[PDB]
């Protein structure tokens, strides 16, 4: 775990998480509700898209670009979803 | 007309998720077309990157040249990337020539 590090989740139809590496439960667990909500609407508009949107999560002293895509083609576990990476830019 | 999207330029990244196997397990359409126009060597430095990935266990960045567009190939490890218990590696692919506005 590194700014080096992306953070990855993987989010099926049912806004289940279906993968997460360390790194995304770290910045999970160490951002505000205001982020989580931003995040949360970024996936929504992911689905509702289904194309790539990118975005700049400002903080106050950290700076995440956040990329999220969506996915049709799911093995088991999902039909379709969004891949979200979070850049820790700083 | 005007719409609701007229200011938005619709951009799409590649996205693969591989697990220990290296069998592909997730996909969108355009990995699926970058697969399917792939050439050999391409495929092989795709392939060396995602095995770096497997042994770093963190994230790597390149640049692969496809069909002579420019691309930057991500790859993130994930410890368990299905219920089942393999390990894995996320993949996204941006198309930097999409990025740039030499084709106007």
């Amino acid at each position: 775990i590194n700014s080096m590090v992306e953070g990855v989740l993987g989010i099926n139809e049912s806004r289940q998480i279906i993968l997460s590496n360390k790194m995304a439960n770290d910045i999970m667990d160490n951002i505000d509700e205001d982020a989580k909500a931003f995040l949360l609407r970024q996936i929504e508009d992911t689905f509702k898209s289904k194309q790539t949107e990118m975005r700049d999560l400002e903080m106050n002293t950290r700076f995440f670009v956040v990329t999220t895509s969506y996915i049709d083609k799911i093995e088991q576990g999902g039909k379709s979803g969004v891949v979200v990476t979070v850049r820790d830019m700083t």
